[PDB]
């Protein structure tokens, strides 16, 4: 074996195979290479026949390891042989590792591949690395999956038909796959993973010029390698997270830094992320930008309105339209009747064309006049307001639809035919945005807007016209917003609707939520819950009663989004989210969320803490639990210490009403 | 153009193309043939260089059509032309249309297909026929997913949020797919589907022998086909249910017998389809089982509950399982605190060894006398019992795991490797049965029994072992229930758990839950929700208010599924479920659900119609809303006219309640 060292860690290196442990020397943890294959890497190329097959390249023909450095170690695999026994000659993969020398920090590189004449796609490398035992290790992987889930590495008490969901997903092919970076549907929005038991954690911070995938397996056996084989799987059941390197696509450095943490958990990786998030530049506080717009302190405490009419998907839509002097009535009820202090109105609704010609405010509504009264109310009460607006879709449905906007690839093929949302090159959409906006900021004295779909993710193709349209954006000094954003976007922006969670997303039977984004970036950019998932609607994410407790946990704002007929029926919980969660939502708008803690064997008790003085303390499920002290947690409860030193206690109740 | 005719169709076949179309003559509708591409068939075939293809029949070399009877018409369609304009040489594809001399019904059947050297795959045979104009036509797809849905054929007022994702659906690929018949997940229970608009219904019955799978669009222009050639479709959104006849796979009758209703919606779909049903023979009313077994009449009222202790997961799991003392202490509180007059109890965790070896009676439980103590005081009340019982599952934490018990495919491959709960081969499980259930009934004293996962799907690989099985156990006259069910078990059970909605599924964001199954079946099977998705859990498919009303409406009884630990939290939806939904469960129990309507424009508030006497509107939606005659239910409300001409109204309130 090979051993690097420095006060915090032992790094073994197998010189036959390139495996290799990590011992973190304060707690005395070691982390095993593949508990499976003995594999340092996984690779998938084509064979002679052209076929695909993955490969353990710890079988290659030829493994060089060798120190050259104290702290680095260069392992080169050459010539992978298949399951058949077949050579592929002129393959080659060159890796690095580097230990820190001062701190508990190991950067794992691939910096070399070579394909000879076959074609080599991905890479997991470290394969199957950091791995928790199922039932040994009490810990949980980590995942930044949009606002954060963890994985828990054994079976705990819970609710029947939950219990079964969960445990049947970790033996079959629900609890393995990938994940991609910096999307808006099933991905990750921090590049970054780890796993950690009752002794240490260990999470792996992937380089900022590279975007590999990032493979799960979660408590799962491996079965799925096998059931093409028709044979029962002969492994133990574990967690591991491992980075996919996307060697036909990856043009930026392939390194990844693991960090240890002893004692650590998904709170203590956030942080550590959190100073690099900082260092990347993506960090720019609620702070600094209330120091360079005032009108940014009119959103906390505020309930973010939709006011949907149909709109952009159709144009006076019969039956979900709203006219402007409705959207005044609207207004009106919200603070008069409803007593509601501080609300951001975002009218879905109020042009003539189809969006990406937002434009002009429609006479068929009562026109701008009628639209100015209802934003001068608004602007009276100290609500923000915004119409809808977006630059980036490209509808069938509209009379001026043209593919003159949308880009083609390098075979003249159309891009985005399938998404109909995301279809002009972003190249256009400062343009786009250039047409009215001004207008309308001049014309209805706005000082806030609200963008949507194109900043919802962050991909290569397009991004500096993406960027374009967001400094021009941040250029007029508005309290803006924007549809789900990303960590890219944060400098841009005060406010993301969304950064929660999908309804249907891989993992949802075997995880829990955790406020792993606003672990990082609660104190740079405001959330809200999203349109398509509001706290007004019962879905997998949970009814009003968890979607309001959960809010106050997390750190977000409440989202109430609703067709205009449906009005009197959101009284009741634009009520409940007036009392319960806009104080709260009020008081740690600014603040870091410190910690965030579960407290019950079932997850359903947590504890956040905010450095405004502020400690919630919720129970998501139905039956009450005790904590720390007896003191007991009632059912759909709460118990908050808020900064004055008031301590608010309850919880919501379902009740029938038999006439 | 050749013509089959009667006093209520007409048939319009294309001599030329095979391309047909239906007058239906009371309403004057014409259904037409493929609107996109004038396609009688779409064909999936290996070409020369043996790569998968998609052929429009329509295009081959030779197409003969000619009356070989007066209602008979023989369709040939000779050598497929491949894109390329290479000819798939020795391919034929034979077809019949028979129109029924009096009633408005047309058979359509594949007699015959020849590969020659290709290899033949899939046949839509009609190809996209009985379609509807999206947003002309206003009516909706029917598909028997799992209890249920349709799919209208336009665009509708709804929540905002609903709104967004169910117009998006109808631009991706959210909104076409396939399905398959007689599964326990994402497939049909029922083997028929439909259209409808303002004028008239068509359904398609598919033979009792034959298994094609269904292709469904709902509302899709065919982007789908276009986007790997980067072109925007040039077709019109439109609704289209296909039959796929698996030619490699299938050795029944490729037959679908089309029904023509005019003025017809899905209830009258469902009716005629529950003649086929009774002719088919999977018919038996609860009234004949009721004869034969008097104990039966301990169903209607009752609430079937679910003491999940961790079983069969894990043996005598800590935190989840219960002694057989406090399960007697629970059915205690169930009647004596909560007035539950009439229940299932069902004991998840009873024996100490894993299924499929039910037994002995654990005795870290507390032994035979503790558990007979707990079922004879469930026996005074009234109540049904069953302990948990599988004959199925072959579990990798199981200490008696064997592959000998498995059952193998064709390669001697072993099968359902990846599957756990269904390994055991259906032709051992009833020898697996015989080892105790006798002993437990007749020491228990046992009325009732439930067995699960074996009859949850209707497969022809091991029918006649589960039919073995089913016989067995209905030999003994108990109340038997079993999970989630098939039309073709019906005979043998008098309850399934399940036969609702799964959580995640597709076409979640563009259908509607409706009583399909029910419409069908709820005078021959009781069924309860599903212990994965109780009526105490909140997902997808709803909360307790929204569960509630819909169980009332649609005929199902309540379930409670909950780990012990969760049991107080139970109390407040178990009284609920008592004072609402247990009496309009008792009424209707033995009925018909005659009919079924929705009478809001967003499909939200809708009325069920019993032969019992018994009417049940209700409204899941959260504002309030008039029907005919200016009557208004509120949200999450009901309004109930029982048999004996009273009226029961009401409704559901979420407050918070602060200290
Ligand atoms: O299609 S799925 O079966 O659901 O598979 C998904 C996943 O694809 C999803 O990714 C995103 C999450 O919802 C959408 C699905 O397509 C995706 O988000 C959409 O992306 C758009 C940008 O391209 C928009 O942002 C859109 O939301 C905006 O556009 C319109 C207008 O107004 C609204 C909206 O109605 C506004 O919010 C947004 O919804 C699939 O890729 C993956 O394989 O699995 C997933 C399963 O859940
Ligand atoms: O895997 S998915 O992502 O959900 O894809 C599904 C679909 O797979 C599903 O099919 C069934 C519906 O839930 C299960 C998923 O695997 C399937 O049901 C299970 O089938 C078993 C019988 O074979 C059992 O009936 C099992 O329920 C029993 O087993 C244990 C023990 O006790 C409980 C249970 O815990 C009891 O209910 C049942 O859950 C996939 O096949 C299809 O292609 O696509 C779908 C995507 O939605
Ligand atoms: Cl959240
Ligand atoms: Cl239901
Ligand atoms: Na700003
Ligand atoms: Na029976």
């Amino acid at each position: 074996p090979i051993v690097l060292e420095n006060g915090k860690l032992n790094i073994n290196i197998d010189s036959k195979t390139g495996c290799f442990s990590v011992t973190e020397k304060t707690s005395g943890h070691v982390w095993k290479s593949d508990p499976w294959e003995n594999a340092a890497g996984l690779l998938t190329l084509t064979d002679s026949k052209g076929k695909k097959q993955t490969v353990n390249i710890s079988k290659s023909k030829k493994i060089e390891v060798s120190k050259t450095a104290k702290n680095t170690v260069s392992l080169k695999f050459i010539d992978p042989v298949f399951e058949d026994g077949s050579v592929a000659k002129g393959v080659s993969i060159a890796t690095e590792l580097r230990l820190d020398p001062n701190n508990a920090q190991l950067d794992v590189e691939v910096t070399e591949h070579r394909s000879g004449n076959f074609t080599l796609y991905d890479l997991r490398y470290p394969a199957r690395a950091f791995s928790l035992k199922t039932d040994e290790d009490k810990g949980a992987a980590v995942i930044p999956q949009k606002q954060g889930v963890i994985c828990p590495s054994y079976i705990f008490p819970m609710n029947g038909g939950r219990f079964c969901k969960w445990d049947d997903a970790t033996y079959n092919n629900k609890s393995q796959g990938s994940l991609e970076l910096f999307n808006n549907g099933t991905g990750l929005t921090m590049p970054w993973w780890g796993t950690y038991n009752e002794k240490s954690a260990v999470m792996g911070i992937v380089d900022v010029s590279a975007r590999p995938h990032m493979q799960y397996n979660i408590n799962n056996n491996g079965q799925y390698l096998f059931n093409a084989k028709g044979v029962m799987s002969p492994y133990q059941r574990i967690v591991f997270l491992d980075p996919i390197w996307k060697l036909d696509q990856e043009k930026g450095k392939m390194r990844i830094s693991y960090h240890f943490i002893p004692g650590g958990d998904y709170v203590d990786m956030a942080k550590v992320y959190q100073k690099e998030a900082k260092a990347r530049g993506h960090f720019v506080s609620l702070q600094e930008k209330l120091k360079r717009n005032p009108n940014v302190n009119k959103l906390p405490g505020a309930i973010y309105f939709g006011i949907y009419g149909g709109y952009p998907h159709y144009v006076n839509m019969p039956g979900m339209a709203f006219t402007f002097d409705e959207l005044k009535n609207i207004i009106k009820t919200i603070h008069d009747d409803l007593r509601v202090d501080k609300a951001f109105v975002h009218a879905w609704g109020t042009f003539s064309n189809f969006v990406p010609h937002n434009y002009p405010i429609s006479e068929a509504l009562g026109g701008p006049e009628k639209l100015k009264a209802a934003v001068d109310l608004a602007k009276s009460y100290g609500y923000l307001y915004s119409s809808y607006h977006a630059y980036s879709p490209m509808l069938e449905n509209d009379p001026n639809f043209t593919t003159d906007l949308m880009q083609r690839d390098a075979e003249g093929k159309l891009m985005n035919t399938g998404s109909r949302w995301a279809r002009v090159d972003p190249k256009f959409q400062k343009g786009l945005a250039q047409k009215n906006i001004e207008k309308e900021i001049s014309y209805l004295g706005l000082e806030a807007d609200i963008t949507n779909i194109t900043f919802a993710a962050y991909r290569e193709n397009g991004k500096e016209g993406r960027i374009e349209l967001a400094k021009y954006i941040d250029s007029f000094n508005l309290v803006n917003g924007t549809e789900h954003g990303q960590e890219q976007w944060i400098p841009y922006f005060d406010m993301f609707e969304g950064m929660t969670y999908l309804e249907d997303r891989p993992l949802s039977v075997i995880s829990h939520p955790a406020p792993l984004f606003n672990l990082v970036y609660h104190e740079a950019i405001a959330n809200f819950g999203k349109i398509q998932d509001p706290d007004n609607e019962v879905t997998a994410n949970g009814d009003f009663r968890i979607k309001a407790l959960r809010s106050m946990l997390f750190g977000r704002g409440t989202t109430i989004f609703f067709a205009p007929y449906e009005f009197e029926g959101m009284r009741p919980m634009i009520e409940m989210a007036r009392d319960l969660v806009s104080p709260v939502h009020k008081e740690t708008f600014y603040s870091e969320l410190k910690s965030h803690e579960y407290l019950s064997a079932d997850y359903k008790v947590q504890r956040s803490r905010f450095s405004s003085g502020t400690e919630v303390i919720a129970n998501l499920g139905p039956v009450a639990q005790k904590i720390e002290g007896g003191i007991s947690i009632p059912g759909y409860g709460y118990r908050i210490q808020m900064k004055d030193g008031s301590l608010k206690t309850g919880h919501f109740q379902v009740s029938l009403h038999m006439d």
